Order: structure tokens, then sequence, then C-alpha cells
């Protein structure tokens, strides 16, 4: 009935050909194929725009007719060209951009353009139930084209009715979509909005002659109707005249780099930081500057030198392990399993979401609770054991296989020359007169296999370095803490320190033996970056434990380095060089050091005791902002009481924790859970915590326990996990463009944890024995299987695997009791079928079947491409391949 409307039925008339002429026809059209290039070869730092929408926003701000300014909202951001472009601009303070990104619809894209550091994405929302937010901007680009005109009104009708919501939140400029303006219904809408907020209505001269859309823009007034009948008729006439000659305009080329951002920075002692940063400084004098463009917001920045790039954001695929898994080439739980991107930007856009975050004082109460609780832990920690120095002799004999770490090319090259320790001696000398100038942070990138986000790599999260002497000092001062084993089960009742991953199930059992509610093992979002500067004072409880000449040394590294932190951290930077920030703060950690593990089992037990207080009525919520004596004296004799128990029901290693209270009212103990910053993740901050019935589902260090009898009726505890999470990390291999001996060795390595630890499920022991059936029989197992510090690497051995399994399961296990050996690998036992099934095996699917038919096909293949060696056919251990 309407114009628009023959526009549409007219349109649908239209074959092809005569669709693709009236498509450009007298528009204006940007050359995408250059950027299109540069974003298929994964080119992020070419600065060009991720879609050719972006342009269509930039003609609306350079002719007056929307203004960018302040903070930005995009609702529907898509792959997120509008929050580049209007983050690119000095009139903008912030960008939030929402999509859908699921099912289709394209996910948002993580590139340099110039302030990527001022925009946060949220995929997976749906923006007709998101609360609205004051902003300054309101930017919607939101609507699908349809065939029906009735389908189009009623999108644009409900698209303008939830932006109605937003602008009535009192924003100054906005561009909002109106697929279909000719519509009555979208045209009375349109005029109460223009009645309510201003604005009217513009087609863009970017927009294909295939839509009817226009913009809902508030720089500029005139009347709706008229102007879109107009754009109606316009229409009409380029359909009468299909030339399809196009006006020309370039492209969008953004430039690169990071912002600065308004700062909430803390408190800082410049003094302590001085001479680590002089040297720093002096050391770099050719390249040190203060980059006014540093995106820190809660980190304190003081400068930035040049170096190298490092770190890829490459995935490179393991072979053998690739060509073996085929079955699973489909699954997107393998598929999205990558390296983690290590490069400077990933690196600082994970700092962006997770280290730069600003951190919540916990309340005085709870402070004073968390005091209370703290020193009674420490006074049970130190019972037995004394604190003590560690020997330079123990540190050279850690150095065979150690962690958390340019005269010397190798550790075991300057351990043995005495310059180094004359080093040593100095900076100690130097930490015992208050100073410090060297223990500094190296904030490099950690090469994990985690899932992807988008369909690239996610961020690598950082582990923190210090130089050898550092570390020796750290080592020096609260190594007892490691070498003396204070958070072991014994010493804690609930650590784990010392235990491996094959005996972790026994601690679980043991607490579902126990009287109780069900099972609690809350993970913690970012544990590090939520350590406070109370947790750091409560752990320096230790010092009120030591000798003078102890507690000087310790307290200087728990002070000056723990405390009054230097970080070096990697940017990009123009070029193919990157910048060190040079920045600190004084409240949080890093995972790298082995100390770490010992302070955040120890402060978590601390946690889990007050969040047991507080499940037990001892302590609630009105005691979160301040606290009496009188409560505070119960909570004293609740720790006398039932302390001890209370720590029995745990099992802590680091961050993780698996808690069996004495009831469910745990799951609702979250004042001061909350209160000292331990936020739970993927939960709402007061929704209670998801309980636990079967003690073999309860979560703990990334795996779950079952348990099995094997062939003369004896009983084992076994770990598992989903199997996509081991054919996706086995699929994956470090190294850039490797050798097939480097990636078989690899292989082989992963064929063995996989026999030791996951010989229950079939599909792992039968793609364990085609591995080490296709990797040459002579080679060595080498390279990194897992991280977790219960990973004791006994697989990684050339023995038969058959006898490190009697080794670690019958032979040293203290469990067994009956030390008798098993004899043929098909002795040792399966999970149940539908435990394996329900644990991610394949079998039952025809395609593990061929798979299984037509493995040694495969295997013959692996074994022509690594080439002439001597190979054995472990298969024959199977019940179907002798
Ligand atoms: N219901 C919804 N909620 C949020 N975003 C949606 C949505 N439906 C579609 N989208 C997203 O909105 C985007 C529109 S493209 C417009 C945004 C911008 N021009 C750009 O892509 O760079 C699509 O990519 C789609 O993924
Ligand atoms: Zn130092
Ligand atoms: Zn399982």
């Amino acid at each position: 009935k309407t114009l628009g409307e023959v526009w549409k039925r007219e349109l649908n008339l239209l074959d092809k050909r005569q669709f693709e002429l009236y498509k450009r026809t007298d528009i204006v059209e940007v050359d995408r194929d250059t950027a299109r290039r540069h974003l298929a070869e994964g080119k992020v730092d070419t600065g060009v725009a991720v879609s050719r929408g972006t342009a269509k926003l930039r003609w609306f701000h350079e002719r007056g007719y929307v203004k960018l300014e302040g903070r930005v909202i995009d609702l529907g951001c898509g792959r997120g060209g509008w929050c580049y472009y209007a983050a690119a601009q000095k009139e903008v303070s912030g960008v939030k951009g929402f999509t859908l990104g699921r099912d289709g619809h394209e996910k948002p894209m993580n590139v340099q353009s110039l302030g990527w550091n001022i925009i946060t994405f949220k995929d997976k929302t749906d923006i007709h139930r998101l609360e609205p937010v004051k902003c300054d901007t309101l930017l919607c680009d939101i609507g699908e084209s349809s065939s029906s005109s009735v389908t189009e009104g009623e999108r644009t009708v409900r698209v303008l009715d939830t932006v109605e919501k937003w602008l009535a939140c009192g924003v100054d400029n906005f561009c909002v979509k109106v697929l279909a303006p000719y519509m009555p219904d979208v045209l009375e809408k349109l005029e109460l909005l223009q009645r309510r907020f201003g604005g009217t209505v513009i087609r863009n001269p970017l927009s294909r002659n295939s839509t009817h859309e226009m913009y809902y823009v508030s720089g500029a007034r005139s009347n709706v109707t008229f102007t879109v009948n107009q754009t109606s008729r316009l229409l009409m006439r380029r359909m009468r005249r299909p030339t399809g000659k196009v006006t020309l305009e370039a492209d969008v080329i953004l430039p690169i780099g990071t912002r600065s951002v308004e700062t909430d920075k803390g408190p800082l002692d410049k003094e302590a930081i001085e001479e680590r940063v002089e040297r720093i400084k002096s050391e770099y004098m050719t390249s040190w500057f203060y980059d006014n463009d540093n995106p820190y917001r809660t980190w304190h920045y003081c400068g930035s030198y040049v170096t190298k790039t490092s770190g890829s954001a490459a995935s490179m695929v393991n072979g053998v392990i690739k060509i073996l898994t085929y079955p699973w080439d489909r699954i997107e739980e393998v598929t999205r399993m990558a390296m983690t991107d290590t490069t400077p930007f990933g690196q600082q856009r994970v700092f962006k979401e997770k280290v730069d975050t600003r951190a919540k004082d916990p309340p005085a109460g709870t402070r004073k609770i968390m005091k209370v609780v703290n020193r009674w832990l420490f006074r049970h920690l130190a019972r037995e054991k004394n604190p003590r120095l560690c020997t330079k002799e123990e540190f050279i004999a850690k150095v065979r296989s150690h962690a958390a770490i340019e005269q010397w090319k190798t550790a075991n090259e300057a351990v043995q020359d005495p310059k180094f320790w004359e080093l040593v001696d100095e900076e100690r000398k130097l930490h015992q007169q208050g100073r410090c100038r060297t223990c500094v942070y190296n904030m490099m990138g950690k090469r994990e296999k985690k899932l992807s986000e988008f369909g690239k790599a996610k961020g690598s999260r950082a582990i923190w370095y210090m130089w050898l002497g550092a570390r020796y000092l750290e080592f020096e001062a609260l190594g007892f803490l490691n070498e003396d084993h204070w958070a072991s089960r014994e010493n804690s009742g609930g650590g784990v320190e010392g235990i491996g991953l094959q005996y972790l199930g026994y601690v679980i059992r043991d607490l579902a033996a126990m009287d109780g509610g069900g099972f609690y093992a809350d993970d913690t979002a970012g544990w590090d970056t939520r350590i406070t500067e109370a947790d750091l004072d409560d752990e320096q409880e230790i010092l009120n434990y030591m000798s003078p000449h102890h507690k000087k040394l310790a307290q200087a590294v728990m002070e000056m380095t723990y405390k009054n932190k230097v970080v070096k951290v990697l940017r990009p930077a123009p070029g193919g060089k990157a910048y060190m920030d040079v920045i600190s703060r004084r409240d949080q950690r890093g995972s790298g050091q082995v100390v770490t593990y010992a302070l955040n089992t120890i402060t978590n037990l601390k946690v889990q005791l007050i969040r047991m207080a507080e499940a037990e009525m001892v302590i609630h919520h009105q005691h979160v902002q301040d606290c009496d004596e009188s409560v505070l004296t119960r909570l004293e004799a609740w720790l006398t009481e039932h302390g001890c128990d209370r720590l029995k029901r745990m099992a802590v290693s680091g961050d993780d924790c698996v808690v069996r209270p004495i009831d469910d009212r745990f799951g609702l103990a979250l004042s001061h859970l909350n209160a000292m910053s331990k936020v739970r993740k993927d939960i709402s901050e007061w929704q209670p915590s998801k309980g636990w019935n079967d003690w073999e589902n309860v979560p703990f260090c990334s795996h779950h326990f079952h348990e099995l009898q094997l062939k003369d009726g004896r009983r084992i505890v076994v770990p598992c996990r989903e199997q996509d999470e081991l054919i996706g990390r086995g699929r994956v291999s470090p190294g850039n463009g490797w050798m097939i001996k480097e990636t078989a060795c690899l292989s082989k390595a992963y064929a063995n944890m996989w026999s030791l630890m996951y010989f229950h499920k079939r599909d792992m022991r039968l793609l364990s024995l085609a591995v080490s059936s296709a990797v040459p029989t002579s080679w060595v197992p080498q390279g990194r299987t897992t991280w977790s510090i219960h990973g004791k690497g006994e697989w990684m051995t050339t023995e038969d695997m058959l006898e490190v399994w009697n080794r670690v399961w019958i032979t040293n296990n203290p469990h067994m009791q009956d030390k008798t050996m098993v004899k043929k690998w098909r002795d040792v036992p399966y999970l149940t079928k539908r435990q394996d099934k329900l644990c991610g095996s394949l079998i039952g699917m025809t395609n593990r079947a061929t798979w299984a038919s037509h493995i040694h096909l495969v295997i013959h293949r692996i074994r022509t491409l690594i080439g002439q060696e001597k190979y054995t056919d472990y298969l024959t251990v199977m019940d179907r391949y002798s």
C-alpha cells in the first residue's frame, strides 16, 4: 500500500542479475578487497576497518549528522567496526560493545586499531533484555533483511521500542538503524521519537539500494514522512534506471596503538622502587621514554623502553596426533583448542580484562576476621616446624628442573660462576639495608593450551619471572615453606602438597567418607588478581616466627618484592619492535613462583576457614563492615574448638579448593567471600554455589576421579576428565614449523601420560598404543604434557609403561596393601561403558569402529612420513589386535 512496499514487491520480482545491477546503482562504495585480504591472512596490526558499515558511520560522523562523544554504547556491534571507529576518536572516552555473535552471525574481532583498549565487547548477549545504562553516544545497527515488509516492520518497531528505553536515560547523540522506515507503524513510532528526543532519519549513500534502511541520527531534523517518501522515490527512480555505476570513496584505514584513560591509581611507594626503576632506566637509556598513551588505569606506569617483539599467536598442529585423532576433526571442543596468544597484543588485552582491575579493600570487620583466622592458622602451621634459611647448595641442586626464571647462557652455567654469587651477596647486602635494586618481575606470556575465542586464539595468561639471583634470595628467605612441606596434608590438614594426580582422588573420597552436606569446589575468578594487600600483610605473619637475621631477609622479599613490585610487561609498538613498560602496584602476585603455591594454599585455607565460619553462624553479614571483640572472641573459640576439623575437611592446591562442610549452609555464605574479593567464576555475585552429590563428579585440579576394580577385585582411584580436553590438548604443538622428530617425541610423551593416568578410557588407551606404534621405538619422549604441579612426570621415561603403571598404581601406592603386580595390559581394567561414554568416549559410534579397524593404515602412513626407523606393533597388547 505504501511506496516502499511497492519497492519491496518490485525488488522481489527482480532476478539475480537485475538485483546485482540495482545493488550498486549510483551508490557510494569503498573497496574492501585490501582489508578483507588483511583480515583473511590474520593481520591485526594494519589498522584496516573490520567491516563495510564502519565507512557508513564515518560518513555520518564527518558531516555533523552524528557526533561521537564520551561514553559510546554499541547495540549489535557485530565484528565491532563502529566500536573501533568511535574508539579512534579523541572526543570518545569509552566504548561498550554488545552483540549476539552466535549461530551464524559475525563474532567480534580483536585488532590493534587505535583505542582498542577502551572497548569492552560482550558476545552472547540479547540486547532486548539488557537494562539501559547512561551514556553520551548511543549507536545501534541491528536489523535483518527479510522478503516480507511485515517482517521488516515488526523487527523495526521492536528495535525502536528497545532503543527507546536506552534513549530515556538521556543521551546526547545517537545513530539507530531504522530498517523499514516506510511502514506506517514505524513512521508513527519514529515521529514520537522525533517529538521526544529530536533528530531525524537520514538515508546513507553508502547503503546498497537493495535495502530501504535509513538512520535515526541526532544531528539534524526534518519531516519524517516527507524525506522517507523522497528516499523511496529515489530508490524507485534507481530501479527504473539500472546502471550499476558506483560513486567512489576510500576505505577506512585507522591508526594503531593504545590510548590513555582516566586512572584509579592507589598509593605508590616511589622510594621503594626508585633504585630498580633507575637501574632499568639506565640500562636502556637509548630507548627510555614516558609513553603518554599507556593503557594502564589501575597500575602505576613509570616508563617504557624498546625491545624486539616475542611470542606467537599461531598454534602449531601435532601431525601424528592430529592424523590419529581424525574422528574428532569435526568436534568444536577439540578443534577450538589452540595455543595462547603470547604476542604483546594478546598479552596486553588479557592484562586489560583480568589484570588491570581495581581491587576492593576488605572492610574493617572482615579484615579483623582475616587477622584472627590468619594468626591462628599460622600458629597451627608452625606448631612443629621452624622457619629456616635455605642454602646455596639446595638451590644449585634444584637447578636440575626449576621454574620462575646475560653474562651466562644457562642457569647451571651461572650457579657455577663465583661472580654470580658476588652479585647475590651484593643484592643481599642491599636487602639487609632496606634497599632493592635488581629484584624485578618480568611478566612474560605462558604458552598454554586454551579454547579459542571467536575462532581465534585466546590471550595468554602471564607468569612472572625474576632473574636467577632474585629467585635465590626468595628461595633463601621463604623457600622453607616448600622444602619443609608446610602446606603438606600432615602439617595443614587441608593441604595436598606432594601428592601426585594419581593419589589425589583418595583425598576427595576420604572427604566423602565424612558426615556433612554436599561437596563445594568453587573456582575464583583470577585468584592472583584478587590477592589483596590485606592478604599480603596476613601472609607476613611468618616474619613473626623467624629469627632476626632471617626475618630481615624474608621481610625484605615480602615488603620490597611482593608489595612494592616492579613489573615489566610487553605492549605492541610501531614497526616490528615492542614496548617494555615498567608498572607497579601493591595488591597482586604472580603464579610463576614456587613459593606462590604455598602462600596461595595457606591464604586459601584462611579464606575457606572464614567462609565456613560464616556458614556456621559464628560470623555473618552484619559483621562485614565492622566487628566487636565479642564476636571476634567467639570466632577465636570456634577456631580453638573445630579449626583442625574444618581444615581436614579441605583439599586445597593453590587457588583450587574442595570443601566438605558440616552442612549446605556453606553454599550461601558469600558475604565475607565477596568482601575478600574472592569472587566465584561463572556465577552471579550472590547466587548460591553449585553443590555436588556424587564425590566422583567433584572437580579438583582440572580433574574428577573414579573408583575402579582390578581383575582381582582390588580397588584404585583413577583420574578422569573430558576426553575432548585430552585430545584437543594432545593435538597442539608449541614450537613453530617443527621437525617431525620433535613432535613425535612429544606425541610419545602424551601417549605415555595417557597410558599412565588415563588408561581406563578406551579411546585413550587405543590412542596411546597407536601413537607408540607409529613413533620409532628407540625415540625418547620429550616436551611438556601438563602444567599441574601434581604431574610428577613419571610417564616421561623410556621404560615400559606397564612397569611404571604397576609402580605408581601397585608398587608405590600407599592405599594398595597387596603389592601383587599386574602381568598383561589386558588385565588392566577400563571404566564402565556408561561412565566412559559419560566422560567423552566415542564407543558405540560407527565412526570409532571404522577408526579402530583402519587405525593400522594410518599408523603405516605416519611411519612412512617419519621415515625409515625401527618400529614396534604395540597394538597386539589389546584383545582385538592379536
Ligand atoms: N539480536 C542481536 N543482538 C545483538 N547483536 C545482534 C543481534 N542480531 C544480530 N546482531 C549482530 O549485529 C551485527 C550487525 S552488522 C552492524 C555492526 C557493524 N556495522 C559491524 O558489523 O562492524 C551482526 O554482525 C550481528 O552479528
Ligand atoms: Zn632485590
Ligand atoms: Zn570420568
